[PDB]
């Protein structure tokens, strides 16, 4: 039993809610919140900009040190950093950004990172300003992640569309 509330059950292990992931994180303090990162960990907009703002830019400061030491992530890759005031850990996951011309095929690899964590609070990877088809991303999610994932979808119309079209 865990402390996620008001989530609609999609599958054995995937639940979904129309909610602001920052507010969910501040409420639940999950072990892991997922960030929809880019390879440089430059947290400008979308999930990343929103999470980082909620940490008072501490996420960005930590991320800049990570990149200075380790170099960029791979598209499809991830790293574990602090969750600051939002969670114990933040799993920064790089899905493909279709608006950068990146290979949507790498979305499955991106979701595989979730399997290294028993429970996660997460956004829908590559959705929104990452420009992928969100129905497709939800399918790849449910068909790839085997651990317990709680998805927070910001946009109400998007949430309604995702629920109504889910197979
Ligand atoms: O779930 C959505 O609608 C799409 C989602 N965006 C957010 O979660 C989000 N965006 C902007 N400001 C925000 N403030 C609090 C949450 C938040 C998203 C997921 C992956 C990649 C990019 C994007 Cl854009």
């Amino acid at each position: 039993v865990n402390s996620f509330s008001g989530y609609l059950k999609l599958t054995d292990n995937v639940y979904i809610k129309n909610a602001d992931i920052v507010e969910e994180a501040k409420k639940v303090k999950p072990t892991v919140v997922v960030n929809a990162a880019n390879v440089y960990l430059k947290h400008g907009g979308g999930v990343a900009g929103a999470l980082n703002k909620a940490t008072n830019n501490a996420m960005q400061v930590e991320s800049d040190d990570y990149i200075a030491t380790n170099g960029p992530l791979k598209v499809g890759g991830s790293c574990v950093l602090s969750g600051h005031n939002l969670a114990k850990h933040c799993l920064h996951v790089v899905g493909p950004n279709v608006n950068k011309g990146e290979d949507i095929q790498l979305l499955k690899s991106a979701y595989e990172n979730f399997n290294q964590h028993e429970v996660l609070l997460a956004p829908l990877l590559s959705a929104g300003i990452f420009g992928a088809d969100p129905i497709h991303s939800l399918r790849v999610c449910v068909d790839t992640v085997r651990t317990n994932v709680y998805l927070a979808v910001f946009d109400k119309n998007l949430y309604d569309k995702l629920v109504s079209s889910f197979l």
